[PDB]
């Protein structure tokens, strides 16, 4: 029969005030029988009434997708809020729920370094430019390495890996042709949280 699952905002679309946010649930094997499907949206368990429903998209198994979309609130999201989706189908004995929410705890300001590239390096035709984040709680975060005001196409940045004092850090790397950085170029790390003043914070690296 039907199952939903139900998915969180992207961690950048939380944090930037100016982009949304938004919860997904998702319903696949609709049947041809009864492709009719309700959702209902709870917030802390009170209704509410602005999600958009997506048009049935028909799968090569002869089964739907349906989704609904529900725009979220930034600050309820990262208050702790609980979003539940509720689907109704007359395939299924009861509606199903899903509940989610963002990761519980105490937010630690994450701190944020950029180191240039080891002497030892310099021998390379390409270098690394390193962004370390670390000290920070819950691990949702975003990290981005950017020059002249627009994303470089060559970082990668680590998962967060726990601490010993139970906060997470991560790495960015960002390679670079050797020329760009001795020219003096500026690269800047920015990094998204919600520990943070404005939920945002960048730190710049040049010869
Ligand atoms: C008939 O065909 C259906 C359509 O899909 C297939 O189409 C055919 C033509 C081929 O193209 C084939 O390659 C396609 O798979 C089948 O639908 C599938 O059903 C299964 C079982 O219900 C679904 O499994 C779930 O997968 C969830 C993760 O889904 C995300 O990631 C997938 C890639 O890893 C991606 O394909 C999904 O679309 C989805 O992407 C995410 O989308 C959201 C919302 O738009 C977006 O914001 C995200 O960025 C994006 N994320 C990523 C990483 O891309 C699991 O989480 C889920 O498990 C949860 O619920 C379970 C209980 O329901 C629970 O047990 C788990 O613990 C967990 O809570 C579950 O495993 C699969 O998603 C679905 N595929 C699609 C595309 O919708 C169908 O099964 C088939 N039916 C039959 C009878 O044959
Ligand atoms: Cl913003």
């Amino acid at each position: 029969g039907p199952s939903v699952a139900l998915f969180p905002p992207k961690p950048k679309d939380t944090l930037m005030i100016s982009r949304t946010p938004e919860v997904t649930c998702v319903v696949v094997d609709v049947s041809h029988e009864d492709p009719e499907v309700k959702f209902n949206w709870y917030v802390d368990g009170v209704e509410v009434h602005n999600a958009k429903t997506k048009p049935r998209e028909e799968q090569y198994n002869s089964t739907y997708r349906v989704v609904s979309v529900l725009t979220v609130l930034h600050q309820d999201w990262l208050n702790g809020k609980e979003y539940k989706c509720k689907v109704s189908n007359k395939a299924l004995p009861a509606p199903i729920e899903k509940t989610i929410s963002k990761a519980k705890g105490q937010p630690r300001e994450p701190q944020v370094y950029t180191l240039p590239p080891s002497r030892e390096e310099m021998t390379k035709n390409q270098v690394s430019l390193t962004c370390l984040v670390k000290g920070f709680y819950p691990s949702d975060i975003a990290v981005e390495w950017e020059s002249n005001g627009q994303p470089e196409n060559n970082y990668k940045t680590t998962p967060p890996v726990l601490d010993s004092d139970g906060s997470f850090f991560l790495y960015s790397k960002l390679t670079v042709d050797k020329s760009r950085w001795q020219q003096g170029n500026v690269f800047s790390c920015s990094v998204m949280h919600e520990a943070l003043h404005n939920h945002y914070t960048q730190k710049s690296l040049s010869l």
